[PDB]
This record gives structure tokens, sequence and C-alpha cells, in this order.
């Protein structure tokens, strides 16, 4: 078996669900904290089923850990820590939000107080981020390739090309973004990784830039599930995954399905 499973099996309306199977508790980081800007620790309080990964989670230019709030209860109630971090300045381009997602990772493994560190497996490690924040994720992966998932969210960034990485990556785009359009942001960025890659495009109809701040239950279901197949190893999950989805709030979904379990 694997030793990562965490909860019930899942079912389409469990992963839909705001609340998650575990209880969460949160720990406030300090600004000085070195590398970022400090943030708040989400994690589940259940310890019995055993050590949990953890996903670090950017915010975009001129945004801070607010924009990104929501994430921190909703992911970590279904079985991961979630760190949504401030950047060093609001004005922080994308080499330096991956650069500081690596940081707070790192603050996690090896600074953070005990309730988080004792239910910190540090071998399993994820980004996520939002606009410049997601131009943050794909840096990240290209810095540590080690990461286990990233998860680009309406990402913005002016290099194109992300064909070496190596980490499960999927990319969120809003049909009707004008701060990052999807044709010249997310899709291209989509198809720079490699083919061979586990990834995912989903685009949400109707959608603009700012919808990933908001509770969204298509985000929080499929950004759950690709933790959870990709942190987790967990192919419980797959089912979610390939066939591509086909919920109604999704106008376009491209994917390298199967994600063969290696
Ligand atoms: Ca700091």
């Amino acid at each position: 078996p694997n030793p990562y499973e965490r909860g019930p099996d899942p079912t389409e309306d469990s992963i839909e669900a705001i609340r998650g199977p575990f209880s969460v508790a949160t720990e406030r980081v300090s600004s000085f904290a070195s590398g970022f800007g400090g943030g708040t620790i989400y994690y589940p309080r259940e310890t019995d089923e055993g050590t949990f990964g953890a996903v670090a989670v950017a915010p975009g230019f001129t945004a801070s850990q607010g924009s990104m709030s929501w994430y921190g209860e909703r992911v970590a109630s279904h079985g991961f820590i979630v760190f949504t971090i401030d950047t060093n300045t609001r004005l922080d381009a994308p080499g330096q939000r991956g650069r500081q997602l690596l940081a707070a990772l790192d603050y996690l493994v090896e600074r953070s107080d005990r309730k988080v560190r004792e239910r910190l497996d540090p071998n399993r490690l994820a980004v996520m981020g939002h606009a410049m924040g997601g131009g943050g994720s794909l840096e990240a992966t290209v810095m540590r390739p080690s990461l286990k998932a990233s998860i680009p969210l309406t990402p913005w960034h002016l290099d194109k090309t992300w064909g070496q990485v190596q980490v499960p990556t999927f990319i969120i785009g809003a049909e009707l973004d004008t701060i990052a359009p999807v044709s010249t942001h997310a899709k291209p960025f989509y198809e720079s990784l490699p083919s061979s890659l586990p990834k995912a495009y989903m685009e949400l109809c109707g959608a603009t830039h700012f919808a990933p701040n908001i509770p969204n239950t298509t985000i929080a279901k499929y950004v759950i599930s690709w933790l959870k197949r990709f942190v987790d190893e967990d192919t419980r999950y797959s089912q979610f995954l390939c066939p591509n989805p086909t919920d109604r709030a999704i106008c376009e979904y491209r994917s390298t399905c199967p994600y063969k379990l290696n």
C-alpha cells in the first residue's frame, strides 16, 4: 500500500466539499523570516494517519497573502500543510517569487514551530501561486527540480519557454483574463512544458484575472486532486484527472493523461 494515502476514498462530492476531512490549525510566521515576507501556515490537526506534504503559495504583483488565504483551510483540510506567503516586496518579479517560495519551503523544513515540523514530510513539497506568483511557481520548479508538483494559477511570466521542467505542473487559466491572458501566458507555458511531463491546463469559462483569489469549487477540487496525485502519489485521485474533466465551468482542458504511476 501507498504509505502517503490520507483520508477516505474520494468521491466527486468529497473533493468539492468546502471542509475536507481534517480539522485545520494555523501558525503565523513573522516577516523577519529569512528569504520571504512571512506568512500563515495552515495544517491538519489530526496526526494519527501520518505526516503530510506541503505546498507554498505565492500571491501576484502588488498583492499579499490575503489574496490567497482561502486556499489555506480549503486545501489543508484535505491533508496538506499550506503556507500562504507574503513576498519581500509587493513589487517582486517572478524569479524573486520563485526564490521566495523555496525559502518558505525551507523555513517549513528547517525552522518552523514544532507543531508544524512534527506534521511535515520534508521530502514531499509543492508550489502554487497566482499571476506573477504563478510565474514564480514555474521558476521554483527549475530552481528546485525535486518538487513534487507545481500549480501556476492564471500565471504571468515574460519567458514563454519551460521545456526542461520535470515537476508535474497544472496550469489554470481564466478565459476572459486581460492581465495574464491565456493566449500569451498560460497556454504558451503549457505547450512549452515537455510533451512527456505529467501536466494539465484548465481554462475557466467566463473567469477574469482575480478568479483564483476567491473560493471556487472547480479550482479547489482539481488543485486538491493534483496535490493528492503528485504530492501523495495517491492514485485514488487519478479518476478525477484522467480522462480530462468535463465540468460545465471548464471551457477548455488539455492534459498528458495517463499519468503513469511511476
Ligand atoms: Ca523576511
